[PDB]
């Protein structure tokens, strides 16, 4: 279909497609071959004779296509190309080996890749926010809860609120990668029969050639490190998402805070968000995968892995592209934070006068000096500056100064640094 | 309502109820007027007067839930009937807090005994699960792929791979608190800004009384430790409702291999569990939490993290149930097992056979074996001795030995040492 | 919980009650009786006897709830209290009945009454969006487009389509009505077994006795016309939702558009619209209901039903309460339209122009009028004026009025008379 | 991607693809001259030479990619084509549209092609269930609660109920038909400000000449009708889920009660179902669609509606296929029905014995036989003729009758034909 952008990402769909996943196939076909050689559970010839046709090896994807079609799986059309090229050495080929084997692994292989790729694009979007929070630590604008104006913060603030959640989320990814990164090895049923008793050892010497970690048991039915792979992809695009309403809300007309280098990477972003969750919701479906193999359950990774992936990959770079880029308006900010006339900061004056009147009066009189302001259609300094209650005590000097929102910042520097840490 | 069984734990609700929920408002207050008094920022004999007050305080409920109707949040009502029980000293009371502070950092409260109760089921869990693995270490049954009879695993095989996933979850659940266990103190703008430049100060001393972490920054509208909890909790749901699936079909009339202590228990989890993703669902949904507050994202949290903790516990206990005095037949296991009168071990004739005809020929000899036993409605092994291509290579008594299915076990048996890994 | 304002119905959960869940329960029981006497089946004076019992029988609910833990379901015990109290008689009660019969076809009662006041709440919603359309047809306001000026529009305009969609709501409501509305009594397995030949003589009598239509067989695991009936209450969640994204954002402080009577009617109905559509997507699972009765996907309704009647039930009275007493701001539409100074109206001096210069040419003068406007921090009618291949053809009068914008609203008028169709 | 067979139709994705959308894009911008002609808006020649500059015109695709990435859509670069194709009549072109009036307009073109190819199954899969239902209307077998033995239905009987659930669909279709097939075309903000007072006329002529009905007023951002077509294509794939469940679980080894012609379109069919429903979720979604157009919200449409329509549409072909040939096995069913030895039919037994004992003592004794059926190995009738306080009254001839459970099947018969009426 032709529509607009894509939110998905061409590197994470080359990644993903069925050239690739083939690839990784064979080698993990190959591997299996080398692993049993070793341990003598093969000809040594025979597993030489298995790598050096596989060097040379190149699969016939439309005939795989149509046997896919006819079989269920790519997995014992692939092994028949394999065998046919690689002649008498080719017999000993998927020994011992389910079809669920190579797939699983296969998809580990490609997802170690996908996951140096979002960690990547992770990477970058921390960079172009600390970049903002940077440079704009200090620039004042309207703090908003429920859209409307709050207290000042600075642009800078915001970015590094944004940051801190990305800092967390790099974190979560190096955590996840140990449990999802493991060889998928246990045949027909998960129990290895056919090696009798040598399925463990097979099992552990392929983690180690394709360099996967060793599951604790079989997974062919237990999915939770890949359900929690996609989670953590839904996680990363909701914090996208915060941004993206954030950007595209300070875009409207009457604010006009910022821009994009309509906020199209903001749509992508926030659409895509709402894709990726669908996705990790069919891997909590995916994961009441029944007995040794449940198809019905399995089938359902097969669109959720690579297109959680792909669309995930691609918010981030449009993240990465739009933050880099980002065109902020220290002069709309300004203006906006003038718009309720010093209202914005009444806290500060409330602040001020409490040693003098107390607390609650304080607040009285202050919320009595705003709701005049209003009623007036005038700013809270020529109202407050009427009033003797607050006049006296506090003098006009500074009232001006307590009025003016540039004042009134508090630790917002401050928690930018924290959050930069020395970047 | 009134409809059968609750999935729900009710000491869960009782954690999540108003009056726990208050008590740990009224905690969060008493620790920020001490951590004020030791940055000398009130005086002492006023947060000791409000420590003092707090000790005698009893809150009056129906009235906080009557303003809570009027003011939109129970915070400041709770604090107006906490100035009064106190007196004078009240007045310092929520010192520099917004009403999100107190809601947020009572909140953390409850998910730290939340998790400390998640923690236990799960372990609960683990321990039946692996007392299972034990016993049934050796039981012979059917392996099922897509429902039907694969090859021979053991029932300890399976309660194997059930218990890896909770290992795995064990580890999740230590990862993710001390993301979410941290403070939230930041005022209504998440500045600080009432408190000028002392404010990290207040926050930190705040995690402290408390014992919480310090975040890196306000998490007012950054909810993503939120999200990644609900997250976990749904994919812990998840896993048990893949073994719910198991032993209710495994309670097939048909089948008959286990029974519970209508199989209630998987019910329960089952419905369960769908509930639990809903609630991760609505936290991806929460955290696009627009500038500094978003009333409508964070109302979603209200409903997500109370009932997502109530209806895991209540699954896990369901589970710990169930799992802990689960009925296992080993007479239909091996009943079901010799269904097929070895068809379910053909594959172990093949790998007898290939050494003496080649690894198709075996193949197709058997595989015409199979054919022959089923059109014949006979036994393998009565079909494959009057087949001289399999008969005289093999022998008799070797035919016997192949076709019997508790011979082809593989590595189930050292599957289970391993994940048991001495338990 | 304790935590602001509910987005649920008290009505709509008094409707769920347990209470008057079991008086359905009785009323269903009570009319199977009597339509059993009428055929023959049981004899006349213990239908009577049971008709009289249950005018005096209270329920012992206490009783009930601890029963039903015990057997799962309240129904039997429910009719051995109804046997206690109606002496001889009560031995023909629940004759032939299921426990998912009686319980089902409470629940339609229920749901009856359910949609009645559904339809109530859209009756309101209709009328208050009719007065907002008629007395703000000709108030003028920007129209945006992706959070930005795009063209003229009035606000009456905006309430039409609003109201648009709640026209076609309650169209939708009586179409599904007559599938949901209908009868369940099919007994244990669904072949009422136990009537031997009289089965359907008994399900079509006592649909006419509760005034249900006759469902065309069982529907225990067809559960189609519950789902959609759910699916129903989150398309107009959905509806709720957008009108209220369009008025929060109309009170961002900068807009200021309109006032609610925080906007927590806003926040109410879009987290509530959420949760509806998760009890929508909870439905979608429960439809996968295997065989004649499976008890975990029936036990997904016992939420999602009750709960999508309570939630929706209240954000639609949200809704009645904010539009009933919506603050319209006709000054602040009209200052945030000139915001852009005639730039909003380029088009109209396009249309204008186009005759005069062909169509291309009129669009490239007047958006190089624009880009001017905007890097000249002028109107567009100051820099048009001096621009001799617009302003000779034109003329400066004409200028004038084309760059107002209150001259440019188009079919607006027209189109919101014919949503009202003379309401 | 290469993993297994696709879920998806490949008709209902040529009716989506770019060519397909792009040619009624072309259809869409035609009828509008032609609209406009007849109503004298535009010049009759102008009209003429853009009918017949698109009978000839073939877009060029590569280019029209291309430079939607550039432009954010494909229908200004279409328009360019498209006049340069014309000559001097292609300045009339788009006169007064926007960009959405002609994507919604197309899309709902296609939803027209969609919604006859998605009745067209159903109407197959209707055929085939009344088949199965009319053939198997005697072919007794287990029902089954909660997958246990309940009473004897027949499998025509299963049929029927889901034959029923289908018969509702059809309803549904042609309800939802009339309400989503309707024009768009608003222009810029829905207003037609471009077209003076003479765009309703343009707005009802454009419908006429497309045969679409008119709405009631702009739906650029009143996205129901949309939603509720996927919606229905969610309710549709709920219950193809149900008889795929059920079909599935019957070829479990144990059961052997049917086989499709690894059940691999029950597999499809389960996943595809998961998988509309998501896309359903996603236009719940897309309804939160902010003022007079919002890019994020829509662009959910993009792959809700397009993979909606073709996953809905493959699941529907693999239950055509699947039921059109299902294999049925009598004998297997009658062997399971046998399973229980007459226990399945106690009930039948407590009927009988009522009028002699009474209905409690009836309900003891009978359950008090089972249990010592059960405990003795032995059949139902082997136990009751031993126990004098059944046998006696019923005598030995009627307890071989009632515990045969042929002699048991209530209504299912006289149901089937009732759901049949007459086909």
């Amino acid at each position: 279909p032709l529509y607009g952008r894509s939110f998905a990402d061409d590197k994470m769909r080359e990644l993903f497609s069925a050239q690739s996943f083939i690839s990784r196939c064979v080698e993990t076909e190959v591997a299996l071959a080398r692993a049993q050689a070793r341990l003598g559970i093969i000809p040594e010839d025979a597993a030489a004779g298995i790598t050096a046709a596989a060097r040379t090896f190149a699969p016939e994807m439309e005939r795989l296509r149509d046997d896919t079609e006819i079989v269920g799986y790519p997995i014992l059309p692939l092994v028949e190309q394999l065998s046919a090229h690689a002649g008498e050495a080719g017999k000993y080929l998927h020994w011992g080996a389910t079809t669920q084997d190579i797939m699983d692994t296969a998809t580990v292989l490609q997802i170690r890749d996908g996951l140096a790729l979002i960690s990547r694009r992770i990477e970058s979007v921390r960079k172009a926010l600390a970049a903002l929070a940077r440079n704009h630590r200090d620039t004042p604008m309207a703090g908003r809860t429920h859209l409307q104006h709050a207290l000042p913060v600075t642009f800078g603030y915001k970015a590094a609120v944004w940051l801190s959640a990305f800092d967390r989320h790099a974190a979560r990814l190096e955590e996840i990668s140990p449990r999802v990164l493991v060889v998928e090895f246990s045949g027909a049923s998960g129990t290895l029969a056919s090696l009798g008793t040598r399925g463990l050892d097979v099992q552990r010497e392929l983690a180690r050639e394709l360099n996967l970690g060793v599951p604790s048991i079989t997974w062919h039915s237990a999915r939770d490190a890949v359900a929690e792979t996609v989670q953590f992809l839904a996680l990363v695009s909701g914090s996208l998402g915060k941004l993206a309403m954030d950007i595209s809300i300070m875009m409207t007309t009457e604010l006009g805070e910022v821009a994009e280098p309509n906020p199209v990477s903001c749509e992508l972003i926030l659409a895509g968000a709402r894709i990726v969750r669908n996705h990790a919701t069919s891997m909590l479906d995916a994961m009441i995968h029944d007995f040794e193999r449940a198809t019905g359950p399995w089938h359902l990774e097969w669109s959720a892995v690579p297109e959680g992936f792909a669309v995930a990959s691609g918010i981030l770079y449009q993240a990465e592209f739009m933050l880099g880029g980002l065109q902020v308006f220290p002069d709309r900010m300004r203006e906006n934070l003038d718009h309720s006339r010093g209202l914005i900061v009444a806290e500060a004056v409330m602040m001020a006068l409490a040693p003098h009147t107390g607390r609650k009066e304080a607040h009285d009189i202050v919320y009595l000096g705003c709701r005049r302001a209003v009623e007036d259609k005038t700013g809270l300094f020529e109202v407050l500056r009427t009033m003797p209650e607050v006049a006296k005590p506090l003098g006009e000097e500074a009232l001006r100064d307590l009025t003016d929102p540039r004042n009134y910042l508090g630790s917002a520097g401050a928690m930018v640094d924290n959050v930069l840490g020395g970047r």
